[PDB]
RNA sequence: UGGAGUGUUU
């Protein structure tokens, strides 16, 4: 029910200065006062809330304010540093804004709430036992009411449109820069958390311009002919939900609930007359009478607005995007690429951009932040990390090495795999032109991909037993079908892509849940022209498939925890961007290594961070356990990603109960000591070495290994910062972990050196991953369900027997 | 789809 208190402290690891993001506040202790706003109409936005908030103070500064600067949260929430004269009693009150008739509001205050500042340092020393959030989030509301006030808020980060400062990205899409802003407790202080951050938005625009960037339309005049039924909805699916402004009537903002079949010129509505009759009016025809305005492009569609009942139709050329919309919806290839590109910053040139935010900020001298004596120091909060030491990395073969990870990475130079797999027959399925891939393009990938097999302790006997082409999805099952139907020991099918075609989709939706063959696909690029290092990692992810061991941690190395029987879990939801329904997936370790992993996955309600049936899940993965390795789980480890602040207790009610449920199902008294521990990769929290020589690469990030959990970790509880990883390019994301739970009473250095060793266990690159490898395929699971595509959704997920014991996720 | 890591009133 609660997390349990931080047990200890690591000492593991070489110690390391280093900088945090944090920027420790001075907070003093008095006592603000709290009061709700019952601002009516109750559905106005924040902005226009903000505005009455606004006004409201300014109007009646000398009756009830005074000269006190107070701070808005946006929706019912006012905070002073000072008693109002309202003492107590509710008082209604007006507001006017000037508007278009100007618009009226009705304002009511109340006092509510007395929130003390002491009680939150008492808190941070340990002296209480959890930590008031009202009072954090007061403090909140204080600091960014000033930036809230001058920028666009977007979650908790903020956002303008200063000398451009953003990049285009296509298809109506360009990404601002903003920066993060969050306040923080920590031990003995309380933290202010600032980055940099970079969001995808839609272009601020006629709508003309939108459809000529969306299609791909140089000028829109080249297009003097309805909308093919294929141009049509693919519009339809970029502009749907956006908001629009009317360019033409007295702006006017609505939300385009769909995009008309017909064009403007016959698109009709009922009109009431005069008399009272109604007739069908087409939309040009209305615009050329009411508004005195012949439709440039009368051919195009039209956008409906409101409710999809009603009828409420905009011709296209008297539409503007509207600006500021986050674009919420997936971004195509290239244009992530675009956007990593423009947002990818090293370690030391990020900390200078932190560095010139807080500039910038002048915190120390914003209004509101004085009014309520607050300070916030302007150098980073130093911190003292320790760089664990990695594991050493078995290999089998006849040279059976041992592997060192250096600076989070190692090869396979002079390596085999611990138990590779032999393999005799195997066929190529080339879907790719034959001319682009000829023959000879498949001799010498074939050639080399022995050679390179052979040296890895995977050895690939022979010539494959089957090469032929084909092309179409619905080639595959029926080639796949006599696959299987005519070769005896058919172990893995090598197939060859072009470029994306959805004929990856089905071929896995075939190998992996219909006949059950172990298949491999690489892009027709990785064909014509071959590399060692991209054939070894190829080697790498069918080695597995086959039910190889690619390598395991030395086992006299692992932490004592493999004592007794345990069992690692990984568990991820993968969401869709409203009928689509979301993806969960539960991973569970199968030996004692821990390297071979089974995989459980579940579509659920669209959306639902909540693990449904997850108690059915670990059901499953006990018994595979069991009869993979003929022992009962003594432990259980749960890596869950994924889940913020706000949602622990929900998923640690359901969830821990769900995983003790699994256990008395199977057997009343078979009562495995679980460790909860949630791990976040989506949060603003950046280290950064203090001395230069503790730079590593090119982007001069922290080493991999590097774990903090002293100074900007929780002041009570079990959590710690631990970035395994190596930081390619731009700023590495150093992994969080909360132990909302652990009947076995880790240490903390166990847990952090089991967790980053887990970390070294990831088949597919010999690379320590960014998390523990059970979260990571975890998400691989789920995501290769979103290419297997409520009943028959849930068989459609459902892996065939044959590859419900392997890693076809991989 | 070799891989990891980097940003997310009509
Ligand atoms: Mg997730």
């Amino acid at each position: 029910f609660k997390p349990p208190p931080r047990p200890d402290f690591g000492t593991s690891g070489r110690t390391i200065k280093l900088q945090a993001n944090f920027f420790e506040m001075d907070i003093p202790k008095i006592d603000i006062y709290h009061y709700e706003l019952d601002i009516k109409p109750e559905k106005c936005p924040r902005r226009v809330n903000r505005e009455i908030v606004e006004h409201m103070v300014q109007h009646f500064k000398t009756q009830i304010f005074g000269d006190r600067k107070p701070v808005f949260d946006g929706r019912k929430n006012l905070y002073t540093a000072m008693p109002l004269p309202i003492g107590r009693d509710k008082v209604e009150l007006e507001v006017t804004l000037p508007g278009e008739k100007d618009r009226i509001f009705k304002v009511s205050i109340k006092w509510v709430s007395c929130v003390s500042l002491q009680a939150l340092h008492d808190a941070l020393s340990g002296r209480l036992p959890s930590v008031p959030f009202e009072t954090i989030q007061a403090l909140d509301v204080v600091m960014r009411h000033l930036p809230s006030m001058r920028y666009t808020p977007v979650g908790r980060s903020f956002f303008t449109a200063s000398e451009g400062c953003s990049n285009p990205l296509g298809g109506g899409r360009e990404v601002w820069f903003g920066f993060h802003q969050s306040v923080r407790p920590s031990l003995w202080k309380m933290m202010l958390n600032i980055d940099v951050s970079a969001t995808a938005f839609y272009k601020a625009q006629p709508v003309i311009e939108f459809v000529c960037e969306v299609l791909d339309f140089k000028s829109i005049e080249e297009q003097q002919k309805p909308l093919t039924d294929s141009q049509r909805v693919k519009f339809t699916k970029e502009i749907k939900g956006l908001k629009v402004e009317i360019t033409h009537c007295g702006k006017r903002k609505y939300r385009v609930c769909n995009v008309t079949r017909r064009p403007a010129s016959h698109q009709t509505f009922p009109l009431q007359q005069e008399s009272g009759q109604t007739v069908e009016c087409t939309v040009a025809q209305y615009f050329k009478d009411r508004h005195k305005l012949v439709l440039r492009y009368p051919h195009l569609p039209c956008l409906q607005v409101g409710q999809e009942q009603k009828h409420t139709y905009l011709p296209l050329e008297v539409c503007n995007i509207v600006a500021g919309q986050r674009c919420i919806k997936k971004l195509t290839d290239n244009q992530t690429s675009t956007m990593i590109r423009a947002t990818a910053r090293s370690a030391p040139d990020r900390q200078e951009e932190i560095s010139k935010l807080m500039r910038s900020a002048d915190f120390n001298t914003d209004p509101y932040v004085r009014e309520f004596g607050i300070m916030v120091k302007d150098e980073m909060t130093d911190v003292t990390g320790r760089v664990l030491q990695p594991p050493s990395i078995l290999y089998g073969g006849r040279n059976k090495a041992i592997a060192t990870p250096v600076q989070g990475v190692w090869d396979m130079r002079n390596k085999q795999f611990h138990t590779g797999i032999e393999i005799k027959v195997w066929a190529i399925a080339c879907f790719a032109p034959q001319r682009q891939c000829t023959e000879v393009h498949l001799k010498s990938f074939t050639e080399q991909l022995r050679k390179i097999s052979r040296d890895a302790g995977m050895p690939i006997q022979g010539q494959p037993c089957f090469c032929k082409y084909a092309q179409g999805a619905d080639s595959v099952e029926p080639m796949f079908r006599h696959l299987k139907n005519t070769y005896a020991g058919l172990q893995l099918v090598v197939v060859i892509l072009p470029g994306k075609t959805p004929v990856y989709a089905e071929v896995k939706r075939v190998g992996d849940t219909v006949l059950g063959m172990a298949t491999q696909c690489v892009q027709m690029k990785n064909v014509q022209r071959t590399t060692p290092q991209t054939l070894s990692n190829l080697c790498l992810k069918i080695n597995v498939k086959l039910g190889g061991v690619n390598n395991i941690l030395l086992p006299q190395g692992r932490p004592p925890v493999f004592q007794q029987p345990v069992i690692f879990l990984g568990a991820d939801v993968t969401h869709p961007p409203g009928k689509k329904p979301s993806i969960a997936a539960v991973v569970g370790s199968m030996d004692a290594h821990p390297n071979r992993y089974c995989a459980t996955v579940r579509v659920q309600q669209h959306r639902q961070e909540i693990i449904q049936d997850l108690a059915a899940m670990v059901r499953e993965l006990l018994i595979q356990f069991y009869k993979s390795t003929r022992f009962k789980p003594t432990r259980i480890i749960f890596y869950r990603d994924g889940v913020s602040e706000g949602q622990f207790q929900q998923v640690l009610h359901h969830e821990l109960l769900a995983i003790r449920e699994a256990c008395i199902k199977l057997e009343k008294d078979y009562q495995p000591g679980i460790t909860f521990i949630v791990v976040q990769k989506r949060h603003h929290t950046r280290l950064f070495c203090t001395d230069k020589n503790e730079r590593v690469g090119k982007s001069g990030n922290i080493p991999a290994g590097t774990t903090v959990d002293t100074k900007i970790t929780h002041p009570t509880e079990f959590d710690f910062y631990l970035c395994s990883h190596a930081g390619i390019q731009g700023t590495s994301r150093p992994s969080h972990y909360h132990v909302l739970w652990d009947d076995n009473r880790f240490s903390s250095d166990e847990l952090q050196i089991l967790t980053y060793q887990l970390c070294h266990t990831y088949v597919r690159c010999t690379r320590s991953v960014s998390i523990p490898a059970p979260a990571y395929y975890a998400h691989l699971v789920a995501f290769r369900a979103r290419y297997h595509l409520h009943q028959a959704l849930a068989k459609a997920v459902q892996v065939h027997q044959d590859t419900l014991r392997t890693m076809y996720f991989a």
